[PDB]
């Protein structure tokens, strides 16, 4: 059930192979070209034939990647603009002639493309995505699940430098210019841009870089509208279109009026990834979806993540509403390290975490998720993200996990039998079954939880 996406733009053109087309799906294959077609279509109405040698070449090797992989699914994509160039339609023959189905999408169908890969990685979006590319610069107005309206500008990172070039302020008298014909700017002021590209990508990275973040990850990665031009002067006195790239996004973020700039990991071809599932699919919470995916393919007896969260979950019934998903998402994941050394799985299961693909997830989620796991294999606490409230609830969500996993060894269908309840400074273990799980280090486990919440340990016998 592999399925394959090649996304030919302007400038770059990427194979992605997928597991299979599922609520997020993930990458088993990743391969890009700069072949640069789009590069010289407004000055001659031509595509450079030294780009098309290289597109056909490269395709063909994505093309036959695809057969020994046995994908069940190849799609291909390309721009308008590329079609429409005078030899574009001769690139497109040659592109059939390998044996590839390309189907080229409107300014329209890619900006929503670019927009639905928002909203499936970001359920909640409300803002304006910007989709920089080779050629153009998509910006798409997305809110309440769905894409609203779009436009496309002639401002990709091939085109950017020229404008620059005129004068200080050209590339923001264009801007200014474009968007007094975009009648729905008006109405998306003073929310989110969700900056989506390999231009913008790059430029997280180096900002992630030069201010020390300690550990980086891409998605839900935030700057603020005043930061881009800083990263021009940064750019300048290391030791192009870097620099180009980050004056358009200070530009158009200004004119935006945006108030966040936040980095998305999912762009164009998840979006089309995104609209291929049926409706009722798309609504799945995508980290959870993920988390449950992973321990079923991790775990020692697959996914049994689900009754340890409602087991556990007698303790954190007034958790902030938001939080229970993240909870949620740890107990999905709480099998997920079995195989490292056990000195080594509370650092294992924080990397799974921090340096894996997860989206439905910002930093502070993050941070939370991973101290939870981090305790639960920990058998030996402040966060400077969390709040010191959080960073209880997190410990005490570990502890509980911990407790849960070594009662019932992992099968978690005999929690059923018990129950873990917090009052009046106490914690309570209740069996009304399963009596013979209780043990030396159950009680172990029992106090430690205990003295998460500062409370003394009961077990009862029901
Ligand atoms: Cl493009
Ligand atoms: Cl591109
Ligand atoms: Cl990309
Ligand atoms: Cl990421
Ligand atoms: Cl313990
Ligand atoms: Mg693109």
């Amino acid at each position: 059930g592999s399925i394959g996406i090649i996304d030919i733009g302007s400038n770059s053109i990427r194979l992605v192979v997928y597991d299979q087309l599922s609520r997020a799906p993930r990458i088993l294959f990743n391969e890009k070209i700069s072949a640069q077609l789009g590069r010289n279509i407004p000055v001659d109405g031509r595509i450079d034939e030294k780009a098309i040698e290289l597109a056909i070449s490269e395709l063909t090797r994505f093309w036959k990647l695809a057969q020994i992989m046995e994908l069940s699914s190849l799609r291909t994509v390309a721009t308008a603009a590329v079609r429409d160039a005078k030899n574009g339609a001769f690139l497109l023959g040659e592109i059939a002639k390998i044996g590839l189905e390309v189907e080229v999408l409107s300014g329209e169908e890619a900006g929503y493309a670019s927009g639905y890969g928002v909203l499936s990685a970001i359920p909640d979006a409300d803002g304006i995505v910007g989709d920089l590319g080779g050629g153009s610069l998509e910006l798409i107005r997305v809110s309440k699940g769905r894409v609203k309206d779009r436009v496309s500008l002639p401002l990709g990172v091939l085109r950017i430098a020229d404008i620059r070039k005129k004068s200080r302020n050209a590339l923001d008298n264009f801007i200014s210019e474009a968007f007094k014909k975009i009648d729905w700017l008006a109405d998306a002021r003073d929310l989110p841009f969700y900056m989506v590209g390999g231009a913008w990508r790059s430029l997280a990275k180096l900002d992630m870089h030069v201010r020390h973040y300690p550990i980086p990850v891409l998605h839900n990665y935030i700057m603020s509208p005043d930061r881009p031009s800083k990263l021009i002067r940064v750019i300048q006195r290391n030791n192009e279109q870097l620099s180009d790239a980050a004056a358009l996004l200070a530009v158009v973020s200004r004119h935006l009026h945006s108030r966040a700039l936040v980095t998305s990991a999912y762009g164009l071809r998840e979006g089309l990834l995104y609209l291929s599932l049926d409706k009722a699919t798309r609504k799945l919470d995508p980290l959870l979806w993920s988390a449950n995916q992973r321990g079923e393919t991790a775990g020692r007896f697959y996914q049994q993540g689900e009754a340890l969260y409602d087991w556990m979950s007698t303790l954190f019934a007034q958790d902030p509403p938001a939080y229970h998903r993240l909870r949620h998402a740890a107990c999905l994941l709480a099998d997920s390290a079995w195989q490292a050394n056990p000195d080594f799985r509370a650092e294992q299961i924080l990397s799974i975490i921090l340096h894996g693909r997860w989206v439905g997830l910002d930093a502070y989620g993050r941070a939370l998720i991973g101290q939870a796991l981090a305790v639960s294999y920990d058998g030996a606490i402040t966060n400077n993200l969390l709040s010191e409230a959080d960073t209880i609830r997190a410990v005490r969500w570990g502890k509980a996990i911990r407790l849960g996993m070594r009662l019932s060894g992992g099968v978690t269908t005999s929690l059923k039998k018990s129950t873990i309840l917090y009052r009046n400074n106490k914690i309570i273990l209740q069996f009304s079954g399963n009596y013979k799980l209780k043990g030396e280090t159950v009680l172990r486990r029992l106090r430690s939880l205990a003295s998460s919440f500062e409370a003394s340990e009961v077990v009862e016998f029901l």
